[PDB]
């Protein structure tokens, strides 16, 4: 594909950061890009 490293298996922590208010926007964005990046 386009890379796909750990994506689905990080998909979890995602799904938890994007979703988990008590997660601050700065969490949030930072654990979506190292996903994404990953």
């Amino acid at each position: 594909a386009v890379a796909q490293s750990f994506n689905m298996q990080q998909q979890r922590r995602f799904y938890e950061a994007l979703h988990d208010p008590n997660l601050n926007e700065e969490q949030r964005n930072a654990k979506i890009k190292s996903i994404r990046d990953d």
